[PDB]
């Protein structure tokens, strides 16, 4: 059964042919060139004959690492073909310097020249000898045939970002493997199903930065790297274009731990117990540091809080001011009668109000000096400036409430949507968002640090879970409404939904209903929600069967496959913790390297020594020579890095590999060209 | 008469069968027959159960060799040839039907068919996400229009313009949003009648419901129809929208019979059980519920909340195994408690009898009420003292509690806990392949809009079309191609192409690329 | 490099026994 | 477009120093004793030449552990 033939393989070779392929293979100088001889004679023997697989002679001796045949072959006028292109395929220097001098199917995509394909093998001989020729890659676009267009866009970003090209040209490596990155970034949204692959290839272009960077042997060097274009700005540049590694590098920390310090040698040798006593110091005093640099900034104490650590430890130390002022403002010690429509703000509410316009006017600058769309990249920004919408809401709030109501009444009787209620809610949800301002402080904490990080790093999951679950709730709401919205009830209660002692009426409005199944999630819905005032036994039970269903979907399932991704997402977040977190906290460190937002918030609002000056004249709108020294002195270093990096980890990491299969081939192939030498020569 | 010789036998046979060099030599067709043979060993690992493991391997690398295949294509007029082989798209289709998840989610074939799915939207990959937004809601506000223009002129710039199977999705989908905004409505007491009426005499928001309703019925007898009865419960929203169309179907009869057998109004208090209007509106408010759900099944169209979706509905089969040993649990304890506590059942009193009343009176006093008190049990919605009589039996309650401490330990520390961990190991290898899966399912989901039939949403569904009797009573009425062989030939030139390129560069190649041994 | 090594002793022994004879 | 042009890379290499690199590639004793005798008389050689990736001729030799060719070059 079932005869098995031959399909899609028409050509096959005469006995010459596979004698002269044959030989081809084993190496044998001899009977190559007298069966090449006898081929120009009389030639039956097709002298470029293809065998099973293709693999043509020319192929086979390049295949063979046989110099001495290829040069044989191409003395004979053989057709070379895609010679070239199976050579730098098979990083054959050898071959690629014969076939570079010398005067339908393949197996490679027609898109695909010399230069590409040898970029793609990331060989530094085979390219800088293409190189030399006069070789050039197409340039793609900024970011009728989509298959080849695709492929040829992928083929020649996958030559660009090659170490070995990156190295022989691109006058600056780093910024061009900021900028390849940062673009193949992108190209992995446009081209999403090809995504994966270019992501590969933007991570990378990040090593190579890293491993560029890593070839410093001085501090010196290495500032020169970091400080090029107030200062660092080779490093801000970095962090802008996201090269995490790059700045986890731990020659990098180590130059801006030295900066983040600056007044305090130590530090790492120093018992806990003194750093904390010398923050805990230098926070009580913060008002008199930021006094000294507002009347005396250039004193031995004004210059103290320029020090990027000190300075840190006093926003934090007002930050803590406001909390606990904040905490204050909800003791019945400090603040006024309940029975006051119009409060006329208490000595805290004055007090907190120079944190808030101080809070405010450094949103606004971060808004200015960054622009609008880095601004809302991090989502503590977003925070803060819902946490100063709702200051100002609280202040217009209490504002109107002073101007239009002057009486005063007891609360109990008060009106709902009172202006005063109002200011109270948004203030105390404003409350709720300062104090959780705190937690982006821990990642100056190398403890508390890439815990945060990884935390902040698994919301996305948490997001989309969410997302299904407000439709599973809503499908459940829509359900329970439908079936208990006619026996809605208001006669005998006084307080009618689930927030009161007896909870009543809890599927009888859509909203009333979206509120039970969240509450039932948490156990705080009893059982007894289910029940009406009539009889009807089947209603109530069809309800309660929607409402346990809803408890196995949402609390027995739901919540169990949020687990079960929360553990696959921190599999792979906690491996990248380190990094993340080293450049959160280099972000972190490097907001407080500036002059600029120099004084803590409550200090920040103080007309300056000129204060009108800055302030008219800003609105008022309606001979270098160390710069080519500095780009000169910059390049020696960047050519000695490259020498390092090329010497270090294209000459040594490729010599350090694993010998496959062709190695072997090849070792066969020179003992027994080796053998029939000796032999015939003997 | 020698089973482990037979079986050794096919299986050396179906090892050789499976082979990409032995495809390619010989098998006229190498991706129907990689097809077919992935489909024949997934068939043998059930037949055979105990060699399941190996010719699951086998048929997977059938697959790989589809896909890899596939992946030496280097033009898009080539794999058109190769995917538009005997409307159209049928070797993709094909491949959908053997579930060749593989061949499907290669970049190229999506990168095809994304290109079919959009056919007026140059850009949507540039396209910044606001404009994204505002256009699909534009479109979707306006989906009646185009359905309208598309059933009175479909031949006009904008008949076709719903033609489009991006379009027709957003037209879909939004009817189908408009249906679950009228379900809403149903609930509110601003635009329904009064409880105390039996026989209600349907609403404006049920009469609009009422197309809806009449087209999904309609809809699903189609694709009953068009795609058997066998394919066509293997998808479980196709088995959900059974449950919910036969639920609405239950509602009209129900309302139907109030309406002719109930034509008096009295108050809703007095009604009796099981009134037939209150049979409507419980099986109305299930199939509300699973008429919602149906609507998780639009995310296999978001590449956010598509892969998440697929992999949850793909971790379910260990949920319903668990539950099963968890109804075995439950039943156990049930039957214990219940033969502990059925002496002491007690009615004078109270008159509210169970655990839904604010005094949890008899929890265990039938098994009906102990399945309902230890279902309860695990979400902490039954008290403690459930567990006691009207009498000084301490020994009877102290060996209730033990029992029914003993169920919330097994059911609320011990297998909630194993099913976590199975879960976790469950998603451990199910988001391996997520993007896979997602990807064959967003297939799916696409593929269903490119047909000409099933362009109208469900209200417009049910119209008389142009003809509306001629195609009626016509259906009922039972009781020269010469480009066929050019085209054979051109997909065989292709097919040759296809193969050289796979055998030089997979078997040629990735053999060199190896690991010398001893 | 340990294939590199084998390569180049197979080819100076080569070079040997070619130039010595 | 994008016209490629060697960076940094500034020493390239005689067609004299490229054989004897390669002879030093190859092991071959005679043509390395050959090339270093004729690197005394008349130089024209650059007997310390450094191929790509740097890798000399002493290097070279270390790499292949070619301990003959090793004394020899430092006998020169
Ligand atoms: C270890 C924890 C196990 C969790 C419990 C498993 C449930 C086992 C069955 C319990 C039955 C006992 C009660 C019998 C009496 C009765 O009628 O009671 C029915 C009970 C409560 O109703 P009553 O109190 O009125 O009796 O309700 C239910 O039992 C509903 C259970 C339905 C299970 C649904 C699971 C499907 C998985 C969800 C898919 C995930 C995505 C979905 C989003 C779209
Ligand atoms: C961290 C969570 C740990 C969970 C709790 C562990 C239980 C520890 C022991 C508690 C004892 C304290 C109470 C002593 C007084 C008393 O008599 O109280 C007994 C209590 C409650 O009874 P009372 O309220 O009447 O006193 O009941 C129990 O303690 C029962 C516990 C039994 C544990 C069973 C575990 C076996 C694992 C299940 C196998 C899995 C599959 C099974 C399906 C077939
Ligand atoms: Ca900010
Ligand atoms: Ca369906």
């Amino acid at each position: 059964r079932i005869p098995l033939r031959i399909v899609r393989a028409e050509s096959e070779l005469s006995t010459q042919e596979k004698s002269y392929l044959s030989a081809v293979e084993k190496g044998d100088y001899a009977s190559v060139k007298l069966a090449l001889e006898e081929a120009e004679i009389y030639f039956k023997i097709n002298i470029n004959c293809i065998d099973p697989l293709g693999r043509t002679a020319l192929l086979i001796a390049i295949e063979n690492e046989n110099l001495e045949i290829i040069e044989l072959l191409l003395s004979f006028n053989v057709y070379v073909g895609d010679a070239l292109l199976h050579a730098i395929r098979k990083e054959v220097v050898g071959a690629v310097e014969l076939l570079l001098n010398h005067k339908q199917f393949s197996d490679f995509t027609p898109d695909i020249t010399p230069i590409i394909l040898a970029a793609h093998t990331n060989n530094y001989e085979i390219i800088k000898m293409l190189v030399q020729k006069g070789v050039s890659v197409p340039q793609p676009h900024e970011v009728v045939d989509s298959l080849r267009h695709s492929r040829s866009r992928l083929n020649i970003y996958k030559a660009l970002a090659s170490p070995s090209l990156i190295a022989l040209s691109s006058e600056d490596p780093f910024l061009t493997a900021f900028q390849l990155s940062w673009e193949l970034q992108e190209l992995s949204k446009v081209e999403n199903e090809f995504k994966a692959e270019y992501e590969e290839l933007s991570h990378q272009c990040k090593h190579f930065a890293k491993d560029l960077l890593d070839q410093t042997r001085s501090s010196r060097e290495l500032e020169l790297i970091l400080n090029f274009r107030n200062e660092l700005a080779r490093l801000k540049l970095a962090i802008k274009y996201r090269q995490k590694e790059f700045v986890a590098q731990p020659n990098c920390q180590q130059l801006l731990a030295s900066r983040w310090y600056d007044e305090f040698p130590g530090w790492r040798r120093r018992h806990w117990a003194g750093k904390l006593i010398t923050c805990v110091f230098i926070g009580l005093m913060f008002p008199l540091l930021s006094l000294c640099y507002l009347v005396a900034p250039k004193s031995r104490y004004g210059l103290f809080i320029r020090k990027p650590f000190i300075k840190f430890i006093c926003h934090t130390a007002s930050y803590l001011t406001f909390l606990f002022l904040l905490l204050l403002a909800s003791q019945h010690i400090v603040s006024n009668n309940p029975d006051r429509q119009g409060p006329k703000p208490t000595t805290v509410e004055w007090m907190i109000l120079p944190w808030v316009l101080g809070f405010i006017w450094t949103e606004i600058k971060q808004m200015w000096d960054g622009g609008f769309q880095d601004y809302i990249h991090d989502w503590w920004n977003l925070m803060d400036f819902v946490m100063n919408s709702l200051y100002l809401a609280t202040i217009s709030l209490k504002i109107v409430a002073y101007v239009k109501y002057s009486g005063c009444k007891p609360r109990d009787t008060w009106e709902m949507w009172h202006p005063t209620l109002v200011a109270e809610a948004v203030f105390a949800i404003a409350n709720i968002f300062s104090s959780l301002r705190l937690i982006s402080l821990f990642t100056a904490n190398s403890h508390l640090g890439p815990l945060q990080i990884s935390l902040g790093r698994m919301l996305l999951d948490i997001l989309k879970f969410l997302f299904i679950y407000c439709l599973v709730l809503l499908a459940f709401a829509n359900g329970l409404n439908q079936l208990y919205f006619y026996y809605e009830n208001s006669e005998g209660m006084t307080c009618k939904g689930i927030r009161c002692e007896r909870q009543n009426n809890a599927f009888s409005t859509l909203f009333e209903t979206l509120q039970s199944l969240f509450w039932s999630i948490f156990g705080l819905i009893s059982l007894y929600v289910t029940n009406v005032k009539a009889d009807h036994k089947f209603t109530e039970f069809v309800g309660a069967t929607m409402f346990g269903t809803y408890n196995v979907i949402s609390l027995v399932v739901l919540l169990n496959m949020l687990i079960a991704m929360m553990n696959n997402s921190y599999q792979h977040i906690a491996d990248h913790a380190d990094i993340e977190w080293k450049f959160a906290r280099t972000k972190l460190w490097m907001s407080y390297f500036e002059e600029g937002g120099t004084l803590p918030p409550p200090f920040n609002i103080i007309p300056s020594p000129k204060s009108i000056c800055y302030l008219i004249t800003w609105i008022k709108v309606h001979r270098a020579a160390e710069n080519v020294r500095l780009n000169h002195q910059y390049q020696e270093v960047l050519r000695n890095l490259v020498k390092r990096y090329v010497a270090a980890m294209i000459r040594d990491a490729k010599t350090e590999e694993g010998l496959t299969e062709e190695n072997f081939k090849e070792l066969k192939q020179d003992i027994s060209s080796f053998r029939y030498e000796v032999i015939g020569m003997m």
